[PDB]
């Protein structure tokens, strides 16, 4: 059973993941695929991918232990696209999208 405060981390997950932000949360769902899209430098400049899938699972396995760890992964993702991508790219536009989604509601955590 999860925390009150894990809880409302896995309100904003759910949030992230439904269709209400899908046109620019799509991106984020699953593994960056290198080899599929071609872009052969990821791994070396990306040590440590994260994606929601990832979250979701580490979610559903009690893996997080509060809701500091969730949020650091969370942003370990958007750091991730941040670093790998120019900051006009589209892609990185729908990041900061996303993280303003999560940003917002993140600060409205129950104390
Ligand atoms: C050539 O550069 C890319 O393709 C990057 C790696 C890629 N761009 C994108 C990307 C490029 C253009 C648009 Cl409009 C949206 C996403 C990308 C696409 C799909 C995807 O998972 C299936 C992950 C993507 N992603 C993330 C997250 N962070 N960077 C990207
Ligand atoms: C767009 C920046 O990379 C993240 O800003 C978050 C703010 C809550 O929109
Ligand atoms: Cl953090």
């Amino acid at each position: 059973k999860l925390s009150e405060q894990l809880k409302h981390c896995n309100g904003i997950l759910k949030e992230l993941l439904s269709k209400k932000h899908a046109a620019y949360a799509w991106p984020f769902y699953k593994p960056v695929d290198a080899s599929a899209l071609g872009v052969h430098d990821y791994h070396d400049i990306i040590k440590h991918p994260m994606d929601l899938s990832t979250v979701k699972r580490k979610m559903e396995n009690r893996d997080y232990r509060d809701a500091q760890e969730f949020a650091a992964d969370v942003r370990l993702m958007f750091s991730n696209c941040y670093k790998y991508n120019p900051p006009d790219h589209d892609v990185v536009a729908m990041a900061r999208k996303l993280q303003d989604v999560f940003e917002f509601r993140y600060a409205k955590m129950p104390d």
